């Protein structure tokens, strides 16, 4: 890398670290298209902006540094925050959406391309708000910046005991060997730093399954330091977002990094939650035939109902042509599969994390070869066979790191809903309704949030009489559904 | 009593029954086996509790309709150890072959295609009415017309008890209300205690349908709900499989058997986007057909616009459609004034609830207008002012099964293997604690028996997580798979 | 004659007839009724040449299957002067509604639904026996069997004239050449020189199918062919229309009406992907199967690959697969050895022609085997081997038509306005030089007018163009619009 | 432009102009991976590689100068012939392939982001086999070529006689100016170029379906100089490339220009041949409601069929989101329609050249302002309204203009094709088989494209045994299917 980390500060003082300011004008002139395509953002900053109902907040997040969270961000600075940013991925930050952040609306430390110390260390400078604290608030995204305060909690007290610091020997986990070492660093010069922090935080709101996975088990273990929103679960989320927004950005992460044609392909799809239901509808709709695989009876069967085969992957490693993980869990795609591939078969991860394909075993393989097609495409030749297959984005979220990940409007979903959440959680900050639990949004908003966003599409909706609502039991204005209803 | 009077007819072993045609039967049992192979979640049931008699001494009365995948049901029932007595919920949706065979073989059964209100009315009182011996001890019900019965049959008792005062038809003006009215009347000539005997004994119910689950929560809200219910509808395996998958296949059935018309090329109007307008929209459009769908609801609005459906108002289509399908379980959605604007020729069906959604009284008393019947369950309604024509399917009651057949074997085996499994629930928790006077709903884990006992018929190999696979996403190698608010 | 002697009925007028019920007309012409509103091109070429009576004098024999459709498509010939004598080209297509109501109301039909293979040659003999006033002048065809009575006819009143001896069944070994054989035979007795009148007089035939068209071909290459011929198949507003939307109408209305079997979730084999399997193919995946297909043609083959399904020989799939559907025009695509593999149930259907792409005679004769009917049109064969069965549609032959309806009137007005044009055009030029005795097809412009004569009913506007556009791409205004070669 | 139109040359002497030559290496690496999606072409490298049946030839080829018409140029290079290259459009240059070829294997006069007088110089170049002669064969994708040829004739006979120039003053057209100018600068330095020319050229092969108009229009007038063979029209082109190749490369398109969910929108596809086919299925499948206009009945009518609107552009003109032209017509969306589009409708063209968009009308707008977002990207704001439109690719072929066009797999369907005719131009050039007609390839050929692609799709095909071949009255070799069968 040829980063220095060392902060940049705008004329006002306003800190940052991009890869390049110059991007900021093509940056707006993206954003003021994804504006118009995000009416559910567009009308929270109408509904709120006169009231300035975050002014004196200060909010972290720690979510992907793209057009649509710029969008995500001026509504927040519009309603009067102060933020401070990160992506939660090394590759899916749009240095141009940065640039013109940095420049314009809030600190961003995020570039394109990261490394994982790069990485870790933009976490740090989006949660360091200086000697007078912060942040109040923090919206995280797959749960990074919630796990190195927990951490840092933890190390905070054994060390305030006994001295003892974190010590990277403790993990065989590269990354996590990282964390323990940045924890270990920060006792070094402000052993309270975290204690200090949890105490000032109303609370997180989470976007991604995986993150919300991660809540839950602090939950369950009694850790969990502050309030958490479910943002994942509302259902303008995780049936729109992680459904449709896949079945845009699955097939654009492709064409961008391979151009391979789809029709008359076979495409495997490991996993057929909401994410892989988008990827196989996407897939199956390109004209491949798609092979899902499934540890969930009711899951499998619903792909059978719509008329996908279901197979473990031993049967059918040598024949697919393009392989995509979409399980939240580890150890899918060894490199045991992997050297049984056919030559140039596409492997690619739109799950969590960098665990879902086994990069570790193949970086690891003796006598392996990789080869750089271009940025985030990558041949890795096997010296057994002397073929090859292709990795996208290092096997890290291949929709953000090949393409842009999803498209605005159903952004406008998801973040609406972050929105909501953030307002929630600041408003009700002295209150003391919410616990140290994880709590999702009421049906009502859920459903305003979806209202928000129909106008923009044209589609007119029937109002119930009253005597209809009352024949179905529900009020004219709704909730609509009872509280388990799973549309 | 009445030359045209209802009677019993009575097996050679004395089982009553009431069927169209018993010379039906051989054909019916024919039709059984074939379900029975595309059933392995029924017929897995039998193999693994029929040793154990779980139904022993159980008397259990039911109205799902009265099919061929309803007999497969029954005789799962019975082969574990169930004595069973039958109506159907529909006065279109019993296949005739079906009733004899179970009539012959296996259950009392008190169904035919066709009947009128009051022969509907009569059967259900039948399929209740187990004699000196008492019971049901368990009821299986789709849409609530039994649990009705039963609810308004223990208030007239409680009257009669206290004066000695019969229900009147005369104090109500809903026409299938003085129905209702009028068998409790003449049932409390036979047995005054009738309903509340079967309170006392009744286990509970389980509920097949949105609607019926709709009725057993206002009995909770309002505190009159006599006995546990179980709402199978909103089992994964029942809403997300026969709501959906059930009505893409059964709905473009009912439309192609009652009419013959090209889907492909028209507009269709879906009134709905719930479980059942989802795969109705889904088969029109895989049809040829260009949908538009209407809703109250914002969330299922979008979810319409993401599968590229347009989404409007009726009025702003009823003009131009040429299929119209209510799938709301809602009233008044497509009314006399929308009639009065269609084409020649518009179809009209109803695949939600009852015979309200389309507003088929009105349509009786438009002045001048024509009923000319095409074939059962097939009319065209003339309107004198135009000289044209809409086209009602089965008088506006659930077109699938009173057109075609309603849901395959495959999904209603989904279905029923919920039916069996609450209804083992109820009955094993006889005595017990669990069940209390509320709904409830079947375990996650049970929801994931159902689906798994349906795969290998269908070649689905399913993966196994490793045991550190499985503490990762934090579930058990056995499941469940998902939290507990998780929505497919 | 013989007790069981087939005999025509006459009504009032005396016009004959061979149907199964004329009680049925009243509602073959309720449901005639709805069919016309659905075919607009009929209908317009009711309205457009009715006046001008162009049939005046003309006799046609038709063999169209005895839908509604063909209903509506013989009273269009009738409308516009023709006189008309029908039969049906399946032994199981025929509607008896419609033949009743043909019957009774415009034409001489000789069908119903359920003929023996002697019944079927009774019926085409006398839809062409017109009797001592002569005819036909104009034929209808579809798969050629009227076609071949005719040309085999020819042949042997050709050998009784030069010997006087009569046709002999012995000298086949094919069992329904032997049916053909005799009723030529029988037929010199009262007229040995019917075929040769026939074919001085007639002035074309026009035919519906591929098959047929193979037919017509293999005449035109060997000199055989008597009289010209109209390929009705291969204008684009038939075969890219009926061949393919028509059968993803038909097909799952078939297997669903036959056995109720959900589609969803099977693996479906269909043989053939022409128009016909393009169709079945579609039908089948948008309802949820997972189709694989087989084919001999390469470029066939990579069109399905492009359209996400798989292809494999059938020996690859067998004993996997749930529904194997044929399609292809040709003979011996599952054979008795590959349906000695399939699993219990499975579904096995021909939809492309006769009764040979299934191995129906080493089905017959496969020792031990049994049939179980499970109603008609619906047969159970049970493979001694294994105690399963699979399940034959419509023994072997066009599953559509014979465990359904057939395709929807909007697709038969497409096809059956082609068949007005081609019958008008050979009549037109009864007199002229134009057709020659080989085979034609008609031209695009009056293609392109069946298209257009059908997009008012589904509400398509189609654009104008200027002079300016319509030089720029080197079309007429009116068109045609589109080179000789062009696919669509 | 930075360009100076000069020719270099490599080491060895090969003319060339390209954007960038560094960009060879990164060319090679992705004509590596496009070699293995292309099996027609590497099959008739190994077919007809030994027997070098090009050499000597000269070729001139004026097709989209993509990595797929590199494999395309190396199968000519590695069967014998010298190769002089352009691209067709513009914008559809890819550079890297450009670079890649010029290095290692033809002359190549190609770069995206050409002006219209760049486009011209590159095509003299293309054909400018200097004193010697030549080509001896073309492969042209839209006629340029061709006309520059016929054009250039038959101001030669005009120049010969009365010593009359082409007058750029006789055609409103601003790109004909420029060829007429060409022509004349021609005439005043070699007054028999075309005429040398046209007497050498054994035939041209032409890739699509408005080149093809172009080519019965110069038969139906008796002006065709030489044999032609029309590409297009074999089925394994057209009903593969112009339908399967936009269904990929319409969205793929869409989505890097403008990053825009197409789920929930309305989109606008007009006509409804391979093309609108291709691009309404994948806006279909992507979850728009589409909307086709058409001239032909039969064609409205499969749209209907497919569950498809089939209205006039003038009512749908302010409902839609994005607008697809598809006709190889002109005058598709005038200036007037585009005034009634809501702000940001997005308006692009698949079909030909750039007038089916009214860009002459765009651009004369008196008030009009053009904000370029990014190349290729361009949104129109109209002082009226003081909304905006987003035009793609300056109204010119989009899916090559804002991406890559159609993938590696479909194109070696087509470029095979291009093969098989150039080499039967070739090896028939002193046999006086073709004459000054259009021909195409016949159906044995076609099938043996078709099959020369399944096993890299694992399609297994079934034998006919002889007794069923007899039956359906094919050979059990082929060809399967009568003359005039459709498919
Ligand atoms: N890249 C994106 O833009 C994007 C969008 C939304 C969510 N996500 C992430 O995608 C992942 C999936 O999210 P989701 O909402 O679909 O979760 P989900 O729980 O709905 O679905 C995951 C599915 O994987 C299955 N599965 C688990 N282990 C498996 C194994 N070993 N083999 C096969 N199947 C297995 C599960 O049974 C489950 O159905 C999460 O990591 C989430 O955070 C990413
Ligand atoms: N961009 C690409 O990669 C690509 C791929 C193949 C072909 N092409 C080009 O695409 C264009 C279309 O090719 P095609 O093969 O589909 O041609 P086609 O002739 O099959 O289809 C064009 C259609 O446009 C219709 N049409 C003509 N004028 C119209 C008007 N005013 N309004 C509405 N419809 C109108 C016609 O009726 C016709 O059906 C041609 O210019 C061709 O060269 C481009
Ligand atoms: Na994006
Ligand atoms: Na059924
Ligand atoms: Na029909
Ligand atoms: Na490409």
């Amino acid at each position: 890398s040829h980063m220095a980390l060392l902060v940049e500060k705008t004329t006002s003082g306003r800190e940052y670290k991009v890869k390049d300011m110059s991007q900021a004008d093509f940056g707006r002139l993206e954003i003021e298209l994804a504006e118009v395509e995000m009416p559910g953002l567009m009308a929270s900053r109408s509904e709120f902006g006169p009231s300035q109902p975050f002014k004196g907040a200060k909010i972290t997040g720690s979510l992907h540094m793209t057009i649509q969270t710029a969008v995500l961000i001026e509504t927040l600075t519009a309603l009067g925050a102060e933020v401070r940013w990160c992506s939660c991925n090394i590759f899916s930050t749009q240095d141009h959406a940065a640039a013109a952040i940095a420049r314009d609306s809030a600190a961003v430390f995020a570039w394109k391309g990261e490394t994982l110390q790069e990485y870790w260390w933009c976490t740090e400078r989006a949660l360091d708000w200086g000697p007078g604290g912060g942040p109040d608030l923090i919206v995280d995204d797959g749960g990074d910046t919630t796990l190195l305060i927990h951490e840092g909690v933890k190390a905070e007290e054994i060390y305030e005991k006994s001295g003892q610091f974190p010590d990277p020997d403790s993990t065989d986990n590269a990354e996590f060997k990282i964390v323990l070492s940045i924890i270990k660093e920060g006792l070094k010069t402000d052993p309270k730093r975290y204690h200090k922090m949890k105490d000032r935080v109303v609370g997180v709101s989470e976007e991604t399954t995986t993150g919300v996975k991660r809540l839950y088990q602090m939950q369950a273990n009694g850790t969990l330091l502050f309030p958490a929103i479910n943002v994942n679960d509302s259902v303008t989320k995780s049936k729109f977002d992680n459904l449709y927004g896949c079945r845009h950005s699955l097939p654009d992460g492709l064409m961008r990094a391979t151009d391979v044609m789809i029709a008359g392909k076979v495409a495997v799809v490991a996993g057929y939650g909401d994410v892989g239901k988008g990827c196989a509808a996407a897939l199956k709709q390109a004209g491949a035939r798609v092979i899902v695989t499934e540890i969930d009876p009711i899951c499998a069967l619903q792909a059978t109902m719509e008329g996908l085969q279901v197979l473990t992957l031993e049967d059918v490693v040598s024949e697919a042509d393009i392989f995509v993980t979409t399980t939240g869990n580890k150890d899918i795609i060894m490199l045991d599969h992997m050297k049984k591939m056919k030559n140039n078969a596409i492997v690619c991860n739109i799950g969590h994390f960098d665990n879902e394909i086994d990069m570790l075993g193949l970086e690891t393989h003796p006598g392996v070869k990789r080869i750089t097609i271009k940025p985030q495409t990558d041949r890795w030749v096997f010296p057994e066979t002397n073929t090859g297959i292709i990795i996208l984005a290092e096997g890290r979220l291949m929709n953000l790191g090949c393409a842009t990940g999803h498209p605005s409007f159903v952004m406008s979903c998801s973040f609406t809903n972050q929105v909501i959440a953030q307002l929630e959680l600041w408003n009700e900050k002295s209150s003391g309704k919410y616990e140290k639990k994880v709590y999702v949004l009421p049906k009502h908003l859920d459903e305003k949030v979806a209202a928000l966003h129909l106008e923009k599409l044209g589609a007119k909706l029937t109002k119930l009489s009253k005597d209809q609502a009352d024949y179905i039991s529900v009020p004219v204005e709704g909730p609509y559904k009872p509280f388990h209803y799973r549309y």
